[PDB]
């Protein structure tokens, strides 16, 4: 199946119909979070399998369900779930749901995952506000736009050098400073490594001289194809491990790990995330 | 299609017979470049679509034709367009041309592009004389020339360090030295990014790390297509923005501007290269 | 044809009835090595044609035979030739015949290759025990294990920080300085270059800002699957060139030259890969 405006609207116009929303922000939940999905007001939840053309989620953590409702006084949708290109899933079935989002009147893209941390000072359990970010996939031709532009959605050649928007960065921060959670609180720089194998120690070790402050096998994709159709994106990685520091001690990563530093930090995650949602601009 | 010996003679064959032109030197007009197309002495015009297999080009300022005839003496065979890896073409489809020219009897290749600089020196409408590459989908099993070998034209396992023909590149030089403009000609290595999204601002801060000049979307694969049949090589970066001085000011790149400054260039390009042809080796 | 558990068993029945052997030890031979092949006592040679499924080689110096017998009182399993990823093999197709050993009985696997040396202080004819790799591939969405996992061999995220075995690493040197040629040996971090061109100067250059002290076309994939299913690996590089020297001399580096260093080595290599067999635990 290809990502195009046709199959784009034959899914949005089947939430449409069975959910009676028209969200303005748009939500993903990474390995192991989905806890935010229990504050939704009035809320709706479709299964991917029941939605044409969405691809099912094959990962622990990744339930795959669309939830729809009320938070803060706006309407959302959430993926309980996402979709990784470690699966086997083509840059189209990656980029549908997206799109799908975009046909859907979303606006406002907040999005989560669980990372390893590569600067030093970086622990299991801080949150990274993404500031940008370095595509290998993409520098080594399997970028998720490869292929036919879709004209309906942007441009042949986008330019990602405010994909990741300054305001919003901003003003997650300064909640965090309200609520004095702000020492959990990062900037950096985050390294799509396809996967699905853990950075080997010397990769971690190359990834630090390089600039990055975090590394992980998702996200990029999505924000790609969201900043390609003119959605506003926030993007936080809560840090499962330093993978520097377990490479000199000898410390295992194993994904059991990262699901249960999920499950320590999901309601502070759920409340940070349903505050910004009250607080963004109406426009 | 695949790029064989068969498939190539084919085409070589059609535009031999068409054009009555046997062609030593071949040329590859970049973005918004082919202005060099109305220098050509009794020349001869074949579209692309009129010849066995040729692909299609999708990018704006991509004419797709053929243009043989006279160039200060010499027999001259051009691309008035090129095609691109980010299309989603296969690596056969991008070989082809090049083994084209290689049976209808080009020795020496001379390519341009349009490209991002990366050393802060360079800046809009600065030309630079590639001296050699660092392949990012190379390194990332995306090689041009992954596959069976064809044998009849090279080596299984190519060795690129002579690439970039030293003693074309002095030529290049000795005449803007002759004609007074050295000073918008430098040397560089071309990092090549799959694309189609323009380097973030963190992925030129990191080519700048590793050693990188300037950053494009083509020229490489051709390159190395040449180099396993024999043909020596040129390549001139045109630049149309800095990169690393755009992230600092907040200014962002599209194709409306790449395109604008190939339009300012394209003369002098186009004196440059005649002038070139005309003093190349007989041999 | 798909690397699963029925397809890698197929094969391994085949093997068992043919050879009458369950192999402890596997080993691969890389370019131009093979003359531990006459050393195996009471052997049995199967040639890949026949053994269900197994892809045939086309490189030269890659004799496509399974070897089985005993040696130093062990009974081992020897691949005479090694597939790569730039011959056009799928990931399944580079993965199966490791997993044959794994349902072979394999516990330990022993590889060699050629490579370039990128650490200044190597020289045609030295060995490297890999410690450590960087995988440009994986890092760029290629993965040797991009797809469905298959999970009767091993998880969906494996941690490869003990990949190279450290205990086996210290035999091998133990053995090296028993029989006076440990000057010859060093320890090193691997590349893995999808090919099938050599390296560029740029890239050997970039390669040594990174950290890496060889590079090679092969390695990585076979130990990311052995490390999948939990075999331990021992892995020596023999270096045919020091890349970083030839780019600064102009000397060009060939295949013909890459085998002749193999054939000038190879009796050393087999008389330390028998003497490591023979002093394995014997757990
Ligand atoms: N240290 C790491 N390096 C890379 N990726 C990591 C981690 C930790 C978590 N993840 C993400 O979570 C899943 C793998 O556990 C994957 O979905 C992955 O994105
Ligand atoms: N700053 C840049 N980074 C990467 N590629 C660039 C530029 C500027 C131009 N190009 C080349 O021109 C087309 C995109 O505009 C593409 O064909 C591309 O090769
Ligand atoms: N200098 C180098 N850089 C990269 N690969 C190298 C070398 C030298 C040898 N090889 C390996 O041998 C084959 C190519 O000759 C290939 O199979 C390859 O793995």
């Amino acid at each position: 199946v290809v990502a195009n405006y046709e199959n784009a609207s034959m899914a949005a116009d089947y939430i449409k119909r069975v959910s009676n929303v028209l969200p303005d922000i748009g939500i993903i939940c990474g390995s192991g979070l989905g806890k935010l999905i229990e504050e939704i007001e009035e809320r709706k939840v479709i299964p991917y399998i029941n939605i044409p053309n969405f691809p099912k989620t094959t990962v622990a953590g990744h339930v795959g369900n669309l939830v729809l409702g009320s938070v803060g006084g706006r309407k959302i949708v959430a993926m309980q779930g996402r979709l990784h290109m470690y699966e086997g899933y083509s840059n189209q079935e990656i980029a549908l749901p997206i799109r799908v989002m975009k046909l859907l009147g979303v606006r406002v893209l907040l999005i989560t995952n669980l990372a390893g941390g590569i600067n030093r000072k970086l622990k299991s359990g801080d949150f990274v506000l993404i500031k940008g970010h370095i595509n290998f996939p993409g520098l080594g031709l399997n970028n998720v736009l490869v292929g036919p532009n879709q004209d309906e959605f942007g441009p042949r050649f986008p330019d990602l050098s405010n994909a990741y928007d300054r305001l919003l960065q901003q003003l997650a921060l300064k909640i965090a400073q309200e609520n004095d959670f702000q020492d959990l609180v990062h900037e950096g720089v985050y390294a799509f490594n396809g996967g699905p194998t853990y950075e080997s120690p010397d990769e971690s070790n190359m990834l630090l001289k390089l600039g990055c402050d975090v590394v992980g096998m998702s996200t990029v994709p999505e924000v790609i194809i969201a900043c390609h159709c003119g959605i506003k994106v926030l993007a936080v990685s809560l840090i499962a491990n330093n993978s520097i520091l377990d490479a000199e001690n000898d410390v295992s990563i194993n994904h059991e790990k990262v699901l249960a530093v999920a499950e320590k930090r999901a309601d502070l995650l759920q409340m940070w995330f349903k505050e910004i949602i009250t607080r963004l601009p109406l426009d």
